[PDB]
């Protein structure tokens, strides 16, 4: 259409609100808020999926130019803003009293009446690994009984996640080229030179206690650099789940963080930063959600079957559920400006 | 139902998104965001109306006890939070480029494709007076052509607004009773005594310039108190639109602000405070909205017919559109703690 | 004075900014931001302490009337707002690049150059128990070497915390009186009656699987109520650190949450709610802080001595550091409106 | 130093808080908050000035490369975040009751005790023109009596503002070169061609009413383009204060908004966007400030000398006080993607 309500299909949208306590002649005022809050979330979930899918398609290519990079940054930044908004929607629902919630929670399935298809789709499309999930809601068949739902989740798991496609993009970054700039080799070399210089400076320290601390610290630094310079050590950290990136992907990430001030790397950096922001904001939502759940129905209530639901949500707060874990730690491997191999080529 | 998607009618809700540039084989990515943003707004608009109507019904009674007062405070506070959220939704849409918006704005009616029924309902239910509106969108028939829409707006105008019902509630407040506490009389008396004391203190001022400033100020204070103590002056200020409250309503408001620290008046105060917050937040939304409009289509663009739409929105920012204008100014009439007639009875 | 800058002592305040990289002829622009950010925090920390101390003094009395209650609510609400602001200050500092921070971090003591006296004072004044802290920064002497600092922290530990004084206030709440309303006894009775009614309804269930789930659930409910109705079980939960309140304090808390809709209990409830908000916001700050630290210097960097600092901060995120832990769980013990003993007396 | 409190000069910073109602044996609790709130503002004001000055110095050069551009974007973005924070500090102070403020406002000079040197410095450094200010506080000598203050304000007025330096930068943008890309000429040409095409399409319209609206609209579009293509019309709009940019600066701005999707223009665009954000946020602060003032002391109170202070603040809300007014309107001159001259050279 052309008129507001026809274009936005408001006749459909605003007829999707059925208060179950109302049609059962025992009306609870706040049930209206409950419905609207979730529906607002669900609309935004759909937008997030829509942005995610379009970024997946753009990343599923051999060449990502500067122009498409900007478009991705924009869309990731948009998701960040939506996520902040979703974090702030929780205190609106927290405004309903526990006793009011109790008077209509009976109209809801114990665990099925609280699980969102779209949220699970967001997790998978972002890159939450199935094996990283806790035992409780690990298999999606146990969570969702519907058939069309199962097909979507299966598709989300099999299809390339945002985690996978970012890794492939990270592997192709210019500068890791042995033939060209050869950053990894130059990096190792400057780590050796910088650390050597550090040992000599520490040996010249007048106070004995200060010498020992610096020597101990330099040794702890060697162990850090061993975990990135020895591919065997890295692959081990991947297998136990302390890292997620392939070795070459981490190489790309580290290079980006190094030259982030440089016009050629500023946008790739921004992309990574927004990836972290998204991860962190999802965690922030999780935290707010669990505080609200506990505020409403404690750790356990009638019909809840004990405290396993609460304990599950509390365990989703762990780094096991963070998709871009490697990104948070990248400054661990950082050396000062002077020691970084200059960009010339 | 009992399962998430059945309860929230997600099959209806998530089938209300029709991108018109998509079905016309010229797809603009950001059109999806455009639709979702408005739909999120519309869902919240429905919640605001739902909260407003329930407050209207509660206020449409001769006796409002302490218990129902708390429930009203809660619901007004809920509306405040929703409004803050709606203010923060604007920068999400501002993330779409003007050039992208240009590629699908043709699918929208020039002024009809931007006017929301529910928003207009919120304005009227809150208490925006029709005569206070600017010439442009004053008559609702010119704005909305639909029949069911016209009936709702007509009903919103005729039915008691939040402004009306608050006034009636304000008129009944205990303490304005000549037989009882007789606040208005005690107030006048203490104004006289306080002002008298101020004149004498000013006459004793050593510096001549300081004496004159204080004497001029006391005269400006008399004029202030004349505008509330002389009903003729008040009624005149109502007629020209500088005030909205009846004389007795303003008397109630002023008393509440005076004893706001007192347990018996703290909730009535909170109610008034949230009324102001709501007004101010609607203004804050208006401001953000106009900045976004100008960011997208400037003051005027192709098909827009010049700059009358923009100038209209810019004029909605005036105090003519604020419903609880009297509330913002109440501290003008304030006298210090010592001069306020103590609560005894 | 009377003029802005004299009153606010701006000559002192704005002469407290000494960039150490500047006077050492190697200036880092962002060091100015680093200083200002902390100084803004420190000013707010002082305000929080000032509000806390005044609430401590008000609670350190046998009778807290309705009027003083409102004043406490106001001041706790003020602290909430300040805390939200402090949470939002982190992304401002996150705007400094790691490489820029590296160029001036040498001017700072490894662990001493990051520890705030006032923050530690806030923790203790709120009620963080010393034994609940992790091994790393448990004893304040190891943290702070200064003499005046040690005296303040010692005073904060020995003096009655906000946790202690709230408990005493909770113990005195009217309604726990055996002679009067006798809530605890009435509560036990209605738990028995409600649970009995639940067993009979479960026995009448047609489906066998549904009968068993409900019977298992009712058994899990008995265990919940045993932990509050048997003082021995409660005291055990206190000793291991799962609870903090005395038995009578928890009794008070539970009663408040039950009749929160009632004018006489709404403010006491609000007080408890703000206590939770404060706790949660401190946790939210902790989370943001740790994300920023990792963004700047990873899990470990040169001079840092390995990853013990990072791991410490990450462990401050546990419920061991939450002061009002009991408050978060109160809805666990909730029974529906009908089953709650009515207020008559 | 190396320890937290020595580095941050906390002994100086935390000794700058003198409550005047306290030393005069009539203590008002909230006076502490009043002081801290302003001091927090003042610290941030100093940071804003510090960021502004460093951007001024960077822009005061003939060549601004891609690298320095990024640094400017970063610092403008930092100012945006600080400004949002400052907007959110107002509701913290709004938490003090009017009656409490009344009990210590006597210790403050009527207009001098509310004027901030640093704020005035921010306004001038950003680019608020002296002639654009209202009569009330137009001359700084009338506002500030101190000598060192007068010298700083004089220096801020004479020295190149952020407005001036951005204009010069805008004038030099590559693409306005007649010898090179020649954007202005290509732009005029494509406006003619696009408008011609619009007339023909309008003439072919079946409905007569629709033909007339489109013809009227095209005429309104010609008037828009006349105001930018005829330098005489532009210069007139500058003189009356509807525009601020020189003709060539506006040419630069318009080109940037056109090719904002292009890697070469994305950062220059971002710079302009943040300039608008800063302007708008200052306006948002102004609005919040005036609402708070009215909440505390109404439109006028004892000692205030009538309502001129309030009316002044309310007039600072006009576009006369917006520095980058031209930037808000740039989409007015926009033509669709197809009609824009492609970047080749
Ligand atoms: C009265 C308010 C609410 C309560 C008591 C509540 C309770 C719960 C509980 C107990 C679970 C665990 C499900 C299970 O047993 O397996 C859960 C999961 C979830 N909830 Fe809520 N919830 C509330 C509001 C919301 C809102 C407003 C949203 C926004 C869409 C939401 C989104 C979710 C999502 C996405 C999950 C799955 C989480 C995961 O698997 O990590 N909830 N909720
Ligand atoms: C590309 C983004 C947008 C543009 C260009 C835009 C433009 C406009 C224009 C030009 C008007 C005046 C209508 C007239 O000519 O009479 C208007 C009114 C309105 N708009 Fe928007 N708008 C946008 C987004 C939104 C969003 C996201 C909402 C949220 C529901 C919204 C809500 C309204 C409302 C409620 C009115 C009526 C205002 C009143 O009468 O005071 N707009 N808009
Ligand atoms: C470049 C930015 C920052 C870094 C790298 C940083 C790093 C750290 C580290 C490593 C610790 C642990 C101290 C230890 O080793 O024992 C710490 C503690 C702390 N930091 Fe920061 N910090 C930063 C900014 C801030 C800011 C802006 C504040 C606000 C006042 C702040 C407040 C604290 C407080 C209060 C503690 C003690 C925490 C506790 O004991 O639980 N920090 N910081
Ligand atoms: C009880 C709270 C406050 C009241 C009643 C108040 C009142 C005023 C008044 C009446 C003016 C006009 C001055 C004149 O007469 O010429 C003013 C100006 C100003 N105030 Fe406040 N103020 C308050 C809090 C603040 C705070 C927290 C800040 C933050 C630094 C602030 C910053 C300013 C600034 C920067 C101006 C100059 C504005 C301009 O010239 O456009 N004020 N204030």
């Amino acid at each position: 259409g052309k008129i507001y309500g026809e274009y936005l299909m408001l006749d459909k949208l605003l007829d999707a609100q059925c208060m179950l306590s109302e049609e059962d002649k025992r009306p609870v005022h706040d049930e209206h808020l409950f419905i609207i809050t979730h529906q607002a979330y669900e609309l935004w979930f759909k937008q997030i999926i829509f942005e995610f899918d379009s970024i997946r398609d753009m990343l599923d290519a051999e060449v990502i130019d500067e122009t498409k990079t900007l478009e991705i940054v924009k869309r990731l930044n948009r998701v960040v803003l939506i996520l902040k908004l979703l974090v702030d929607q929780v205190p609106i629902l927290e405004t309903m009293t526990p006793l009011d919630f109790m008077d209509f929670r009976k109209y809801l399935a114990p665990a099925s009446g609280f699980q969102s298809l779209q949220f699970r789709l967001i997790e998978n499309k972002l890159g939450v690994l199935t094996e990283q999930r806790v035992r409780y809601n690990q298999k999606y068949s146990d969570v969702f009984s519907d058939e069309e739902a199962r097909n979507s989740i299966r598709n989300s798991e099999k299809d390339p996640s945002l985690l996978e496609l970012v890794q492939r993009w990270l592997e192709r970054t210019p500068g890791l080229e042995e033939s060209g700039f050869n950053f990894w080799a130059k990096f190792q070399e400057s780590v050796d030179r910088f650390l050597e210089a550090q040992v000599q400076s520490a040996m010249e320290e007048p106070v004995e206690k200060a010498k020992n601390y610096r020597l101990m610290d330099i040794e702890k630094r060697r162990e850090v650099y061993r975990s990135i310079f020895d591919p065997a050590v890295h692959d081990a950290l991947v297998r136990r789940g302390d890292r997620r990136f392939s070795h070459r992907a981490l190489q790309g990430a580290i290079m980006i963080t190094f030259y982030r001030d440089e016009p050629r790397f500023s946008q790739p950096h921004q992309l990574l930063t927004l990836l972290m922001d998204i991860d962190s904001l999802i965690t922030k939502w999780r935290y707010n959600h669990v505080i609200m759940v506990q505020r409403m129905i404690g750790s356990q209530q009638l019909g809840t079957g004990g405290s396993s639901g609460y304990q599950y949500l509390r365990s989703t707060l762990s780094d096991r559920y963070k998709v871009f874990l490697d990104l948070f730690n990248l400054s661990t491997f950082l050396i000062p400006r002077e020691a970084i191999p200059p960009l010339d080529e």
